[PDB]
């Protein structure tokens, strides 16, 4: 369904991500940055 509507979303713009998990949009924006 729709889950986009998350609180840990993603604020890539092409991205476009939306999280439930702190330990997993964390890693995901660490990898963004490339760090
Ligand atoms: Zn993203």
């Amino acid at each position: 369904g729709s889950t986009g509507i998350k609180p840990f979303q993603c604020t890539w713009p092409d991205c476009d991500r939306s999280f439930s998990r702190s330990d997993h949009l964390a890693l995901h924006r660490k990898r963004h940055m490339l760090v």
